[PDB]
């Protein structure tokens, strides 16, 4: 057929699975599938669907169909890697993580960086970890969560001042969790931020007063 | 501190032996250095090429791995470890070692890590992502005649005869030519009518390829 009737047909496709409808989604995808067996996008939206019921055999499958094609993979590649995370598969989600981010006019390539980063953590590699995140942020120094990373890592290595530079700044993202309150209670300590140390206390107690970090809060309170 | 002069200097020694085609003679000072010091990336890799360069894939193999165990991001011998995976036909791995090799910007070779992506692209059957790589590898740097000669074989592949004709005069300002290239350029003049250099080329083609299948098809006025 030709690329705009397929493409009209993924988005078709998009559109349901971006809201929950899965096995609907497939009909459009798989009509895209008809008129170009070879779509990249076709594929890895089906792969979604899959990852999407439980099926991950099905969607690795498909995440490797997709790869084989000759186009601009590097959304595929996020996506897969992503998906090759949850399944553990650590060094491969690595390796498609280090392809996607070859693609310097991919709009979320700070995002594959610091997909990178995590990554490298779970493989317990957190100085190639913290090369990963740094990366990201010297293409947009404003992703709250990547500055997050950073100053948890400069926290656990003693780094308090550069550790609070970047907690400073995923503060002012306003996105905080039991995780990041804590991090933020312990820095505010290290700075004798009794005003901040209390007031995240606070959001800590009564936002999560289950956590394993209320206790710890509560024990170095 | 004195014990890393020495093993350095032997590093050294052993390179320049290796550069000066005496292959054999290089391991003398590189197990010297290892001596010194058992786990030197510098000199488990130099090791490496000798090895390379004897034809010797299983030693050559084991002793790039030692120096990578040392420090396993080090560029230059990821890059000449990928490099070596590629005439070992072992795409999958060198295009691994090479993706890990690109993440050095500091790295000043980077471009060569970018032109093995290229040639790695190739043999995996896509040419366009090649394309991508080769670009990435000539935008840092421009003086690479043989990177121009793979870019005009796609474009002119692609029937984008303007760039392709761009990137061969690249090419051809570098000096080289090949029963390859020649051929190349012979197709290109034929496309923009250039009479004198389709004409030249196949001189020069048949008086130093004759037994190439390159002149055998331009005989066939291809």
């Amino acid at each position: 057929g030709r690329d705009e009737a397929r493409d009209a047909y993924i988005q078709l496709g998009l559109g349901y699975l971006q809201r929950g409808n899965t096995e609907q989604a497939k009909v459009p995808l798989r009509k895209a599938l008809e008129i170009d067996p070879s779509s990249a996008d076709a594929h890895a939206a089906l792969a979604v669907v899959f990852q999407t019921e439980m099926e991950p055999k099905l969607a690795d499958e498909e995440y490797r169909k997709a790869l084989a094609s000759d186009s601009r993979n590097a959304r595929v590649l996020n996506n897969y890697g992503g998906f090759l995370y949850e399944q553990k598969r650590y060094e491969e989600a690595y390796q498609r993580l280090l392809e996607a981010s070859q693609d310097t006019l991919y709009p979320e390539r700070s995002r594959v960086f610091e997909n990178l980063g995590l990554v490298s953590l779970q493989m317990k590699k957190p100085a190639q970890a913290k090369e990963y995140f740094e990366k990201s942020l010297r293409l947009n120094r404003n992703q709250p969560s990547v500055a997050l990373e950073m100053a948890d890592l400069l926290y656990k290595e003693r780094e308090y001042v550069p550790a609070r530079q970047y907690y400073d700044l995923f503060a002012q993202g306003g996105g905080q969790n039991a995780r990041s309150l804590l991090l933020g209670i312990r820095l505010a300590k290290v700075f004798e931020d009794r005003d901040t140390a209390a007031s995240y206390g606070l959001q800590l107690k009564r936002l999560y007063p289950g956590s394993l970090e209320y206790q710890e809060f509560q024990a170095e309170k």
